[PDB]
């Protein structure tokens, strides 16, 4: 299957506050760029978005090496995402899980490809800049964010 590399990064001026994401999809040379800024969001939601958008842009089952420094994403993937699904997406108290709208989208995207996560670079530097640039020029509302 096609081999591709994805780089991502989220950024937020507050918690919550204006934020943005930056992601890069690379296929043997070619490179696709993604970024958007939201008026009020969190670094966590932006970190997920960056991964979600790049992955959903894929049009076939791919072998993906996904790089992200978000420890929030790292946890969900290596720990929470498993339990959540085995409970109809609910916390330990049968209560809804935060950012379920994004975690579900990320979970769906993961089921589409064979993902190898790199929890760690010149490539990620651009994403950081795209994300910061988006956070400084928000153009959309992050409806999925539940205030406070």
């Amino acid at each position: 299957l096609k081999q591709v590399e994805i780089f991502t990064d989220g950024s937020c001026l507050g918690n919550p506050g204006p934020g943005g994401y930056g992601a890069i999809l690379r296929y043997r040379g070619r490179e696709k760029t993604f970024s958007a800024g939201y008026t009020r969001t969190t670094n966590n939601r932006m970190a997920l978005m960056a991964a979600i958008v790049a992955l959903e842009a894929l049009k076939e089952h791919c072998e993906v090496i996904l790089s992200t420094d978000s420890q929030y994403v790292r946890q969900g993937i290596t720990q929470w995402i498993h339990n959540w699904k085995a409970r109809g997406w609910k916390t330990a108290d049968k209560k809804p899980v935060k950012n379920v709208d994004l975690w579900q989208r990320l979970d769906a995207a993961l089921g589409q490809h064979q993902i190898k996560w790199e929890w760690v670079h010149p490539e990620n530097e651009r994403c950081d800049e795209l994300a910061r640039a988006a956070a400084m020029n928000p153009t959309l509302e992050d409806t999925g964010y539940q205030v406070e």
